[PDB]
C-alpha cells in the first residue's frame, strides 16, 4: 500500500524508482525494487570519498594533485576553476560531493590507484562495508552511459543505502572523518529539489545526488526527525524506456520522498 | 495504514486526533475522526471572516469600528494596541485571521449582528454552506472553555474542511473577497509548527489555527502541490482526557500534515 | 545631527518625542528630551514587577490573589479571564509585562501595599534604584490620565532608561528574578509596533510598552546588536496639542527606533 | 557623520566599504565612496537580465537554451541540474538572480551576443543607461577574480545604483518586463544577511548579491519603507588588502545597511 503509491509515481513519470528504507528501532524497512539495480551516477562519490579518508590520514587531505584541462571531462564546476593551481584531495572531496563534481572524482578514484584508473579499488572499498552487489567499472563520464540492464557502473537502493548507514550513522569512519564526510553532505548543493524537496524543511536532510543518462536520477540521504531520529533514504530512479536522452525526472525523487516522509512520520 | 499511522500519533501525543481531507478528482477523502466534534477555537474565525466579507460589499471593510477597554477580555495582540484608534472591519479580518486576535472576533461577530453576540448570525452562515453539523455558541474567549463531550462551539474535521474548500477553492465568495481571505489566511502568523511544519516547502499552505484548553490544537489549511494542485487539509486534536491544563502539541499537527503529505504526493 | 531627525520625527508626527539610550563603553549617550517628563502609561509595569520581585523571596510568585470584577479596571486581557479562579503573583507578574494588564498592575501594586494603593511603594522601589525623577501616583487607568505638564505618573526616556538598565544588565535583582524579568520582557506581545518594529529582525528586542490618552505612546526596550551587545532605548511620545482624545502613534516610534539602530549599528 | 560611522565600519571590518543611496524629494543622496570602483561579482546578473530583457519580445524568455557539461566552469546551482534538460532564457534570468548561478549568466551573456561573448553588449546596454563608468569584460567566473586596482568588471555604488533606479523605479524596461525583474530580485535567495539583515523587517528588500575573491562583497536593493516610498540601497565593499583568500564579510553590509535605514527612517 506504499508500492501501491511508488508505482504510481513510476506511471506519472515514465520511470523505474528505487527506495530503500533501511529499518531502525521503530520502523519497518521501505523497500520497493531495493534489490534491482541502479547506474550510480554521482552517487559513488560520496562513498568514494569515504573510501579515499579511510585509506588515508586526514594529513592527506592537504595533498595538492594538479591535473591538465584533458583531465576534465563530465560536470565539473569546481575543478573547472582550478586548473592552473590544482586541487588539494581534501577539496577534491568537497567538489566531489558538494558540487558533484565529476574531475574530482576522477582523481580520487585515481588517488584509489589501481587497475581502472581506481574503480576496483574503490569496488573493493565498498566490499569492505559488506556491499557485495555494487560495483564501480568506469570513471567520470562513462558510468552515466552504461545501457539498462548492464551491471557496471550500477548499486541497488538496498546495497547503497546500507553503505551510507555505516560511512554517516555507523563506525566505518573514525568520528573525525565520520564528521568531515557529513559535513560535506549536509552542505551539498545539487540536492535541493530532489530527496530534499520531499522532506518538510525542519527535517534535516543531508544528500548526495546522482545524474545520468538514461533518465537516471539518484538520491542517498541521511534524513533527521524532527525530533533527531536518523534514517536512510536510498531513491534511485532511471527512464531507460525513453532511450539514452530520457530525462531525468528530479519531481519524480521529490514525490517518492514525501511518501517516504508521509510513513516515517 | 494511514489509520493505522494516525492510531499511533494519537498514542503517542497523547490525544485525539481529527484529520479530514476532501476527495479530488486524483485523490480519496482521507478521514480519521472525521466526525467526531472537535471544539472549534479560533479556527473559527476564517468563515467569520468569510461570512463579514459575504454579506457585505467590500468597502464595508474601511468601516471604522471603535471599542473600550471593557472590549478586550481575551488575547488581543493587535486590538489590544489600537483602542484608542478603533481599527477598520478590514483590519479587524486581517487580525482574527493572521493573529487569532479574540477581540477582532468578538467585533466581527457583533458585525455579523443577531442573537448571541453574532454567534447565532455566523452558525447561520455555517448553514447556508451546508454545514449542519458546526455551532458557535460562546464569544471570545468562552469558546475555547467548553469541557470535552459538550458539543458547543463544536465542529468536525469533516465539516470545516467542506466550509473551507467552498470558502477557497469553490465559489462561496466572488473572486474580490475570496482574494482577501486566502491572503490573510497565506500570511497567517501562528501556524509555522502545524500543518506547514508537515508538508515540504515547496507545498503552499494557508491555514487558521485553533489553540485551547483541554491541549486543543488545530489547523485548518488549503494546501497547493509543487504542481499546482489544491488540498483542504482539516486537522484538529485535543488532549482532554488531560484536562483543563493539557499542553497542546503541535507537533502532532506536524506529523498528522506529513502522513497525509506522504498520501497526497 | 541626530536631533535634527528626532525633531524630525515629532513635525512629521505632531508629536513631541523623548529618547533615550545610555553610553556604552563603546558608543556615546543618545539623548532627545531626555530629561523632559513623560507619563509612564503602562512601562511602570515592567519595574513594578522588578519592585515585587525584589521584596519577596520568590515563593511569593505562588501566592493566589483573587479579585471581582469591579476591580478589573482598564485593559486587561488576562485578568478578566481569571475572575474566579484568581491569578497568582507569578501570572499577575506575566499579565502585567507581556499583555500590560492593568489589572494585574494594581494587584501588583496592592501587594507592595501603603499609601495610594502601592504608588509610594513602587516610588520608593524607583529610589532605591536611584530614580529620583519618576513617580507613580494613581493607580489603572487613572495613571493614563493625567494633564500634559503635570508632573504625577510621569518618568523621563533618561530616568527610565537607567532604570531599565539596572534591572535587566545590572544588578538589582539577583539571578534568579531577574531571568523572569527579562523573560517576561522578551516574550512582551505588546510591542510589535513599536521598538521591535524598528531594530532589525536579527537585533533581539524585549520591551515594556506603554500607551495612555494624549497620544501617549511608549515602549523602553533592552536591545541586542547582532554581536550581542546590549543597549537600552528609552522612546516616549506624546501628542498633547491633540488633546486627551489624541491618538498614539507607534510608527513614530517605529521610526524613532530605526534612527537609534543606525547609530547604534 | 554618517561618514564617520561607515569609516567605523571600514576599520571594524578591515574593508573598504561603497555606499550609495540616491536622492529622493525628502532625502539627500548618501554617498561614502559613490565612485571608486568595486568589482560588481554578481550584482551585475540584474542589469544583464534587463538587457536580456530590453532587447527581447517576452516571448523570447520561453526560448530553450542547451548547453554541456564544459559551459559549467563556475558555481551554478540551477543550470548545473539542467544540463540534459536545458534550459530556457526565463529560468536562466530566474537563476542569474535568484541564485546567482554562474552558468545561466554566461548564457544570457551569449544571448546578448557579440564580442567578448557578450561582455561587450552588456557594457552597452549600462551605457544606454546612462552609466559612463560600470564596465563588465570576462564572463563567469573570471569577473570575480580581477585584483584589486584593476578597473576590469568593476562598476561604482553610485552607476551601479543609478542602474539599478532605472530598472525599477524608472522607465528602463515596461511594465510587463520590469515586474518579472523586480519578481526575480524579490525572491532572492541569496540576500537574506546583506542589506535585508539590516532593514526592520517591515521594509521591503529586494536585491542581487554579489560576492567574489579580495573579501568582495556586495548588495544592490530596492528598498521600500513601511509608508512604501521607494529607496536604491547600494551597499559594496572588498577586503582586497587581506589578499586573494580574504574573505567576505556580510555583516559589514547588514551593518551598512542599518546606518542608511537610520538616516532614511
Ligand atoms: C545548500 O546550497 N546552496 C547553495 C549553493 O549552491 N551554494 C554554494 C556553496 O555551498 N557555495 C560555496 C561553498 O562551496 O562554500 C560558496 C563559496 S565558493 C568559493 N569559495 C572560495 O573560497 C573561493 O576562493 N572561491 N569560490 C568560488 C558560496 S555559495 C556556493 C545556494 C546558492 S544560492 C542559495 N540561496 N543557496
Ligand atoms: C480562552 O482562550 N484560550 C486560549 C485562546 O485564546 N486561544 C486562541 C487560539 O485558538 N489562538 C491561537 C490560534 O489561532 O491557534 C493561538 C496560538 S498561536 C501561538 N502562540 C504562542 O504562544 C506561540 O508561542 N506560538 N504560536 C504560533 C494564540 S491564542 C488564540 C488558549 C490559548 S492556549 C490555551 N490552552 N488556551
Ligand atoms: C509574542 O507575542 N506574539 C503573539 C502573542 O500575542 N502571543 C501570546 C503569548 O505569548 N501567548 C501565550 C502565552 O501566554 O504563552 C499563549 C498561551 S494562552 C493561554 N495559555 C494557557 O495555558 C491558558 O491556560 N490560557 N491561555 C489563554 C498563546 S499566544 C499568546 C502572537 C499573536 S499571533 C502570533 N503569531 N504571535
Ligand atoms: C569566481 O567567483 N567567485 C565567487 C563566486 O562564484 N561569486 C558569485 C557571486 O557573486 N555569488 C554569490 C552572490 O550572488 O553574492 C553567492 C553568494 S551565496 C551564499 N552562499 C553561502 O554559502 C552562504 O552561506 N550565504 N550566501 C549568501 C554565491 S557565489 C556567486 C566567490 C564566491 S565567495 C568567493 N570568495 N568567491
Amino acid at each position: 500500500d506504499l508500492a501501491d503509491r511508488f508505482a504510481e509515481l513510476e506511471r506519472r513519470y515514465d520511470a523505474r524508482l528505487g527506495v530503500y528504507v533501511p529499518a531502525t528501532g521503530t520502523t519497518a524497512a521501505i523497500e520497493y525494487r531495493a534489490d534491482e539495480r541502479f547506474a550510480f551516477c554521482s552517487t559513488f562519490k560520496a562513498p568514494l570519498v569515504a573510501a579515499v579518508l579511510h585509506q588515508n590520514p586526514l594529513t592527506h587531505l592537504d595533498k595538492l594533485i594538479t591535473y591538465t584541462s584533458d583531465d576534465i571531462r563530465s560536470i565539473s564546476p569546481v575543478a573547472q576553476q582550478h586548473v592552473q593551481t590544482g586541487m588539494t584531495i581534501g577539496q577534491l572531496c568537497d567538489a566531489a560531493i558538494r558540487y558533484s563534481d565529476g574531475t574530482a572524482a576522477n582523481l580520487l578514484l585515481a588517488d584509489l590507484g589501481g587497475p581502472g584508473g581506481g574503480t576496483a579499488a574503490f569496488t573493493g572499498y565498498l566490499r569492505s562495508l559488506g556491499d557485495t552487489v555494487s560495483r564501480l567499472d568506469a570513471e567520470e563520464p562513462e558510468l552515466n552511459r552504461d545501457p539498462p540492464g548492464d551491471e557496471r557502473d550500477t548499486t541497488t537502493p538496498h546495497a547503497i543505502a546500507l553503505v551510507l548507514q555505516q560511512l554517516v550513522l555507523g563506525n566505518a569512519l573514525p568520528p573525525d572523518k565520520r564528521a568531515l564526510l557529513t559535513d560535506w553532505m549536509a552542505r551539498n548543493t545539487t540536492g535541493a529539489k530532489r530527496i530534499r524537496a520531499g522532506f518538510p524543511a525542519d527535517w534535516k536532510v543531508i544528500d548526495k545526488t546522482g545524474t545520468g543518462d538514461y533518465g537516471r536520477a539518484n538520491d542517498i540521504a541521511v534524513v533527521w526527525s524532527p525530533t533527531g531520529v536518523p534514517y536512510v533514504v536510498a531513491v534511485m530512479s532511471d527512464r531507460a524506456g525513453g532511450g539514452y536522452d530520457a530525462e531525468p525526472r528530479e519531481a519524480l525523487l521529490a514525490e517518492a520522498a514525501t511518501c517516504v516522509a508521509g510513513v516515517l512520520a
